[PDB]
Parts: C-alpha cells; structure tokens; sequence
C-alpha cells in the first residue's frame, strides 16, 4: 500500500560465505554452525544467497588461476 507496493524488499540475512548449496543440518533440524556456516538455512535464505554473491563479482572476475592442488 504505501512505502511503495512493489519498491519495498526484505531481504536481510546471512552472507553465503561461497558455497551455493544447502545445509544438511540445518534442514534436518539443528545445525552446528549457525550462522557462520559455508552451507544455506532455508530454502529461501539461498535465494537470497545466490544474490549477495553475485554483488561481488560487480567487481570481481572468473580467471583466476589453475590452482591445481
Ligand atoms: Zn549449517
């Protein structure tokens, strides 16, 4: 209604440390990490996840190197 209808997001959560995947734990129930875990906590908390991370490469490239153990 006001505030703009469609200009008003909420979307404040954890930053995906670099993993795109979810938390087995978490899923389950409890997980040991909490929010300094690599892994997703939620369905949607990835959604958002996904995002955060693709605000980094704004800057950041692909190529990097081989890093071949
Ligand atoms: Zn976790």
């Amino acid at each position: 209604g006001s505030s703009g209808s469609s200009g008003q997001y909420c979307w404040q959560h954890r930053f995906p440390t670099g993993y795109f995947s979810i938390c087995d734990r978490y899923m389950n129930g409890t997980c040991p990490e909490g929010n300094s875990c690599k892994f997703a906590h939620g369905n949607a908390e990835l959604h958002e996840w996904e995002e955060r991370r693709d605000a980094l490469k704004m800057k950041l490239n692909k190529a990097s190197g081989p890093s071949s153990g």
